[PDB]
């Protein structure tokens, strides 16, 4: 039977759980899918409050697993996995096996360059540029008897707000859509949302396809899905604890474990270079695993034809430390219950485990924070690495991977999300590499937390960097990176990050005994419970400093291109963010938002992000479990 838990904090989790699941609060859609946030006027990662992410589903699984632990009821965790497989993992209709089975592992895809500015798109396909071999496809088709991929597509238009519908019908919900397509300078604000299933029924004469990649002839009807590695890994991580807690109570989630294991098997596609080029020697085409960096890259994606059979799959050359999950790798490589069926699944994940922890240590700054990451494709075109640039296995160090507007590693969040996984690993295995990373990182963040007399508090929000880490020498190890520094630009009261911080410090303290980490984690949880609770969970007023882009941000549309969004909005050069999303004017918060801009004030909101709420609950659960008194 499960060990006794701290009743005070267990109660707080149960409370939050009721608030999150309460139909009156509106965190879920009528199909049981969680929204990114209750409020619809939302722009940061997705550009609409009621479009969800894989990241959300994974937090949904974590919440339900924690609920099983305290109620003995795991049916909600099982339903959490049913909704995922039904709505976020493309079905047989969404990814036609007729097309996926025509896939060729020797020529996985056609090379196309990446540009530092949205106006350089569409990018031209070049069949003369080399592409390496895919070593894991035959492992996967053979173990599962299908050519379709089993991973989650990252973003979903839950209530068909954009109008694309399901597979071009325009009326079904949920709707598979995608946003980001045009480089490091394309923010949430500069995209042109498009359907995953493109039959040319919406947009331009060829749907939205020729906005992004330019081919030699007429674009074909096609589908494409993009995975968010960090969410799939988090799904595995959460499924593991659900398995642990269920067994402790004579119950089983055997079936959910099978799904999670298959997902981790396919998740290995993120270990490869975008066009399978050798790691450390980008101009040469890969021969197999020599194109594997073994890290959880920014994505892996696949697509195929709709009215003709063919398909493609790509990895990602860009690697951010915030996506890594050392715990999920430990699980899939050492736990018999999660041993992947594919021949190399488990051992590949063992290699990822060692490589991931080297990456973290390679990026640890003088102060303790973790730097961005590295890439095997400089400027996204496999260009020459400037002399002087530090490297990790041939890959060049990049301060802000994949995005520059704003930099992907300027948000404190990446710090806690990634390191929380390193804390779970250290707690369960006492691994030495994890201890070293945590002792220094934990000391940094503990001196950066501020508690005010009135009970409120602050933690880092926006951070900045200087220098670069020393070139990684595996035999030498961590030099200390004296020339790599982190600067805290400004503080804030991000309840999600505060919660994720509490979580990280709790696991670490529970293993190391660091009293400071323990009292801070608890002060944070207490602070949020006492001063930020509300009817729907927790919240605070925050400024939305980028909302002026709602009205002043120009969206690039190529010369001569004209199209329509399902609702009729015309797409042409000159349009602004709001012009191709005119429905945003019916939002309850619209007039309030615009009035503030007109009067020259930064708008403000009291937001309820689904993941932040779950993060707060889970955090309370972790504490109740590790510190029973
Ligand atoms: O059209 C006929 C040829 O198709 C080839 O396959 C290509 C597809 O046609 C094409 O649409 C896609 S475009 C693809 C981008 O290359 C990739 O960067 C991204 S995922 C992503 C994530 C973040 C950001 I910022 C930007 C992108 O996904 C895009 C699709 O959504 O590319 C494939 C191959 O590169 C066939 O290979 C060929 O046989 C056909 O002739
Ligand atoms: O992609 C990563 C995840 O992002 C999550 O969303 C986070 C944003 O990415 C992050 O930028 C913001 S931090 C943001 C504050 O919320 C805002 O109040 C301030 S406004 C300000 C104030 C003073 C001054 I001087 C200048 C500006 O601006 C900050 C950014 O600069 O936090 C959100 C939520 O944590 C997504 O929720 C998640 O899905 C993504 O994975
Ligand atoms: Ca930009």
């Amino acid at each position: 039977a499960s060990s006794p838990a701290n009743k005070v904090y267990q109660d707080r989790f149960e409370s939050m759980y009721s608030k999150i699941k309460d139909p009156a609060n509106g965190y879920f859609s009528e199909q049981g899918i969680p929204y990114h946030s209750i409020e619809t006027l939302m722009v940061e990662a997705p550009d609409y409050g009621h479009v969800t992410t894989s990241e959300a589903m994974s937090y949904y699984m974590w919440l339900e697993a924690m609920h099983g632990r305290f109620s003995g009821d795991f049916t909600g965790f099982d339903k959490s996995w049913s909704v995922t497989e039904q709505y976020l993992i493309p079905t047989e209709k969404d990814q036609p096996n007729t097309s996926m089975s025509r896939y060729d592992a020797n020529k996985p895809a056609t090379y196309a360059p990446e540009f530092q500015d949205p106006s350089k798109y569409p990018s031209p396909l070049d069949t003369s540029q080399p592409v390496g071999r895919d070593p894991i496809n035959s492992q996967l088709t053979s173990a599962y008897g299908t050519s379709m991929l089993y991973g989650m597509h990252w973003i979903l238009d839950v209530d068909n707000w954009y109008g694309f519908g399901a597979r071009a019908d325009g009326t079904s919900k949920p709707s598979y859509i995608n946003t980001f397509q045009r480089g490091e300078q394309e923010s949430t604000w500069e995209t042109i949302p498009q359907p995953c299933w493109d039959e040319h029924k919406f947009g331009g004469q060829y749907g939205f396809l020729d906005l992004f990649t330019k081919d030699t002839g007429t674009p074909a009807k096609q589908f494409k899905y993009t995975n968010a590695p960090d969410a799939d890994a988090r799904a595995v991580q959460a499924t593991y604890w659900a398995d642990q807690w269920a067994k402790e109570q004579g119950k089983s989630v055997s079936t959910s474990v099978g799904k999670a294991t298959k997902m981790g098997d396919y998740l290995r596609y993120s270990f490869f270079d975008k066009y399978f080029r050798k790691i450390g020697q980008p101009s040469q085409a890969g021969t197999g695993y020599d194109a594997a960096h073994y890290l959880l890259s920014w994505y892996y994606a696949w697509g195929g034809g709709i009215d003709s059979t063919w398909s493609w799959i790509i990895g990602s050359s860009h690697n951010h430390f915030g996506y890594q999950n050392p715990f999920a790798a430990w699980v899939l490589s050492t736990d018999a219950n999660f041993k992947p069926k594919s021949s190399n699944g488990a051992s590949d994940w063992a290699k990822s485990l060692d490589r991931q922890l080297e990456f973290y240590q390679w990026l640890q700054s003088a102060e303790g924070a973790i730097a961005g990451g590295a890439t095997n494709s400089w400027n996204g075109r496999y260009e020459a690495v400037p002399s002087g640039t530090s490297t990790f296995y041939g890959m060049g160090y990049v301060e802000n991977p994949v995005y520059a507007d704003p930099g992907s590693n300027t948000w404190f969040g990446m710090q806690v999300w990634s390191m929380q996984r390193v804390a779970e690993l250290y707690y369960k295995t006492g691994d030495a590499r994890a201890k070293k990373l945590l002792d220094k990182w934990a000391k940094w963040i503990n001196g950066e937390i501020k508690f005010n007399a009135d009970g409120t508090f602050q933690i880092p929000s926006t951070i900045d960097w200087e220098g670069q880490p020393d070139t990684w020498n595996p035999t030498q190890g961590y030099t200390g990176n004296a020339n790599l520094h982190v600067k805290v630009v400004n503080y804030g009261t991000d309840l999600g990050c505060a919660s994720s911080l509490a979580n990280t410090l709790t696991y670490y303290a529970a293993k190391s005994g660091d009293e400071t980490s323990r009292q801070n984690a608890q002060k944070l949880l207490d602070a949020m419970w006492n001063n930020y609770s509300d009817s729907k969970g927790i919240s605070t007023v925050e400024q939305r400093g980028d909302y002026h882009r709602f009205l002043d941000q120009e969206v690039f549309v190529p010369a001569g291109w004209t199209g329509k969004m399902p609702n009729g909005d015309v797409i042409k050069s000159g349009v602004k963010f709001i012009d191709i999303r005119s429905k945003y004017k019916q939002d309850p918060e619209w007039q309030t938002m615009v009035a503030a801009l007109q009067a020259g004030q930064v708008p403000t909101q009291r937001l309820h992000r689904f993941w932040a709420q779950s993060e707060f609950a889970v955090a309370n659960g972790v504490y109740a479990i590790l510190f029973p008194d």
